[PDB]
C-alpha cells in the first residue's frame, strides 16, 4: 500500500490471535500493544524516561501481520494511548518513507 | 528520496535562516523545534504530556525546507528531546509510507 499522511496512519494488525488497530510510527524504535496475551518467555523492560519510566513486558520473536504483511520481531506489552508499530517491525515489511 | 527505517529517520532542515536536524515522525500530528527563533506572530498552544500540559509557541505558515523540499506549515517552538517533523509538514512535501 501507499499511505498518505493526511490522517493518522492507523492500520489493522493481526497479533496474539486477535485483531488490533495500531499507529504506524516512524519516530518509534519499538512496537507496543496495551494488553494482549502473547506466547513464550518475557522479561521486564523500562521504557520512556522523560518524566519517569514505564515498565513493560518484552516478548521476542512474535509474529504479526501489518495490513496483511507478515513480520516477526520484539513486541512490548503495557499501557499505551494507542498501539504502535515501530521501526523494528516496519523494517521487516520493507516499509519506506518516500517523497 | 526513499528513506528506509533501519536507523532513526533524521534529516536536515532549513528553518528561519537556521540549519537543524529533525526526526521524521509519522506518529506525530505536529512539527516542533526547540532552539530556534522565528519571525511573525505566534500564539500559545498547550500540548499534553506526562504530568500535565506544556505551553509552546505556535507559528503558522512558516516556510521550511525538509531534505531539499519546500513546505509551508505550522511550526511549534518549545522544549523537545529531538526536533520533530510531523504529519502537518509531511503532507506538504508529499511524503508517503510505502510497503
Amino acid at each position: 500500500p501507499q499511505i498518505t499522511l493526511w490522517k493518522r496512519p492507523i492500520v489493522t494488525i493481526k497479533v496474539g490471535g486477535q485483531l488490533r488497530e495500531a499507529l504506524i510510527n516512524t519516530g518509534a524504535d519499538d512496537t507496543i500493544f496495551e494488553e494482549i496475551s502473547l506466547p513464550g518467555r518475557w522479561k521486564p523492560k523500562l521504557i520512556g524516561g522523560i518524566g519517569g519510566f514505564m515498565k513493560v513486558r518484552q516478548y521476542d520473536q512474535i509474529p504479526i501481520e501489518i495490513a496483511g504483511h507478515q513480520a516477526i520481531g520484539t513486541v512490548l506489552v503495557g499501557p499505551t494511548p494507542i498501539n504502535v508499530i515501530g521501526r523494528n517491525m516496519l523494517t521487516q515489511i520493507g516499509a519506506t518513507l518516500n517523497f
